[PDB]
């Protein structure tokens, strides 16, 4: 087809930089400050491996180890993002919750999962090892990038990985 429309939803706890992820990816800055309390739907065309995609982006408020996930929020979502902050242990320890749940949520269904640990260019801060978020995400059979918010690049290249691991699964 000459575009194809995908809903992806960001996920983890409050200020992993979700929202600063998902901006930096479509406007190409860094904000500021976004309102952290807000869940708003951003979107982009990409082209992937000559694929032409109109993608939307669910920036989540943010969830926590009491957050639910009803099949019900399931609906028309193509694909997650779940995101930790290197800097955060705590982030890092609800981000495994919130896969499990997000599991018990999606059943089966052949839908992409990616982790992402944000904020890596805090490297004084940083206190989870790259190999750390690796072995994670290998246990879910998961794609896994760092990435920084300030680097255009790696926002980009987090949004390309979860679409081409959709193809893969479609
Ligand atoms: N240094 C740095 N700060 C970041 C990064 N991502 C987010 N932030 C900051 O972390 C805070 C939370 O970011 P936000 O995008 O609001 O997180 P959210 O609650 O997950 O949407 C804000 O002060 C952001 O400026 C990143 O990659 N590097
Ligand atoms: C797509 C989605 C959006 C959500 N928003 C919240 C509250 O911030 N929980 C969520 C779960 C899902 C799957
Ligand atoms: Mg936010």
């Amino acid at each position: 087809p000459q575009s194809k429309s995908r809903k992806i939803a960001i996920l983890g706890y409050r200020s992993v930089g979700k929202s600063s992820l998902t901006i930096q990816f479509v406007e190409g800055q860094f904000v500021d400050s976004y309102d952290p309390t807000i869940e708003n739907t951003f979107t982009k065309l990409i082209t992937v491996n000559g694929q032409e995609y109109h993608l939307q982006l669910v920036d989540t408020a943010g969830q926590d180890e009491y957050s639910i996930f009803p099949q019900t929020y399931s609906i028309d979502i193509n694909g997650y993002i779940l995101v930790y902050s290197v800097t955060s242990i705590k982030s890092f320890e609800v981000i495994k919750v919130i896969h499990g749940k997000l599991l018990d949520m999606v059943g089966k269904v052949q839908i992409p999962i990616m982790l992402v640990g944000n904020k890596k260019d805090l490297h004084m801060e940083r206190v989870i090892s790259y190999e750390e978020g690796k072995a994670l995400a290998e246990s879910w059979n998961a794609a896994f990038l760092e990435s920084s918010a300030k680097e255009n690049q790696t926002a980009v290249d987090v949004f390309r990985r979860i679409i081409l691991e959709a193809e893969k699964l479609e």
